[PDB]
């Protein structure tokens, strides 16, 4: 199954996709997730991507202190403590954000889709 | 020590108070944070309660896919493999949310700076 697998799936409720885990199969094309920040919801397998790591070169919406979700372009992927964190360029530089802190805006995600959605 | 200590923490980029934990002194007045959500970022020492659990009685805003960002009264705790439910009440009827899904709105947390501040300047 699909169940136990890292995904990144639309949040419905604002259209951005977000990195987490199936946790069920409901059935009817509805599972369950954990996202990574936490929240716990049912997703429509059609809004899943089964997409991980993010990948080089992917244009993603990042946040950090200074910037509240902005575009950038994965450059790197590294694992600390069995954690990921992304390696993103802004405007010619980079920084490392944690993993739940690179989503996909609903157009970012949209492009992924035929490649790498449930469905 | 506040390492390992559970908070309750004003995010100023968006103004709302976030459970998590201390995880680091980093001077200048400031701690390492890192939410439940996951996130990581350094907050003032003022902006951070010392509040664990949110007290019974206190207001403060939910999320599930039923309420959107509601505000709604603590009137319960439970304690179960180790995790923390809130149990919210919001015209008379109560749901149970996880830790990362009860929030503070900027006025929520303000309300709470006097009793529970972390008060590094005391
Ligand atoms: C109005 C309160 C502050 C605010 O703007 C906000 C808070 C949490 C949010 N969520 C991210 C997605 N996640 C699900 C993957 C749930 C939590 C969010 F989208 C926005
Ligand atoms: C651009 C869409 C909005 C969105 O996806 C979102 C995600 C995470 C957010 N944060 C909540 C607080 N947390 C702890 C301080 C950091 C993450 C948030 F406020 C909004």
């Amino acid at each position: 199954s699909f169940v136990g697998l890292r995904v990144v799936a639309k949040w419905s409720s604002n259209g951005y996709f977000y990195s987490g885990k199936i946790t069920r199969d409901v059935g009817a094309g509805k599972y369950k997730l954990l996202f990574d920040d936490g929240y716990e919801c049912d997703v429509l397998g059609k809004d899943i991507l089964l997409c991980d790591p993010i990948p080089l070169d992917t244009e993603v919406t990042a946040l950090s202190e200074d910037e509240y979700f902005s575009a950038g372009v994965v450059k790197g992927h590294r694992k600390e403590s069995g954690e990921l964190y992304y390696s993103i360029e802004k405007e010619g530089q980079r920084k490392w954000y944690k993993r739940m802190a690179v989503i996909l805006s609903l157009e970012q995600g949209n492009r992924l889709r035929e490649q790498y959605g449930l469905g």
